[PDB]
């Protein structure tokens, strides 16, 4: 599966994931590609901020889905 | 950050926000907790009705601040 | 709603109000536009001097109404 | 040399290997002991998924090392 991520600055990043991947596995791939600490990642989908424990399937995230990544601190 | 909201009927509601949260993010949390449409929310602070575009920091709203929520239609 | 205000000197001022606005909310908008202390405002409508506590609807003030503003001290 | 393998279900399996053994020789011993098709084996060490072509020495896997075996499909 592939999914996409958009940032508050307009930039998109592609990621290869699996329907079983947890949310903490998703930002941790984001830590491999862009270097952002996972603790400093907010991932937003269909109006809910994702929780590290659940999975992509849990949140009904399929192929071609676009998440939102807000950074905080 | 936490802030508070008082109503013309004497009831207070607690909200967890951030100094970067916009005013439209604030009533939209109020739409999650009490069900009121945001378009039907007036938020009043230090004598000014808040504007959806600005932020809590913009209006100098810190931790422990109390807003006022007037409903119209 | 819009209403109008005339002065003993012939000058008119427009105000945007609501049928629920009290009389003390009306002069206080007048304190924002012209700087006159509200305690120094008399508002006259259909032969009665308005009371701070009542409302525009209470006095049957509709859209397009013209009030009279007498200043005292 | 001996190395160990842990599964997402908590079970460990011992294997006898050599520092020259490739990763495809390692899952293929796993196909002899537990019957899992090698194509259906993920082998994870020090944060990297191993590649069939490289060797145990290539990935700095010594005696007493513990790998991780994730099954997919």
């Amino acid at each position: 599966m592939q999914i996409f991520v958009k940032t508050l600055t307009g930039k998109t990043i592609t990621l290869e994931v699996e329907p079983s991947d947890t949310i903490e596995n998703v930002k941790a791939k984001i830590q491999d590609k862009e270097g952002i600490p996972p603790d400093q990642q907010r991932l937003i989908f269909a109006g809910k901020q994702l929780e590290d424990g659940r999975t992509l399937s849990d949140y009904n995230i399929q192929k071609e889905s676009t998440l939102h990544l807000v950074l905080r601190l």
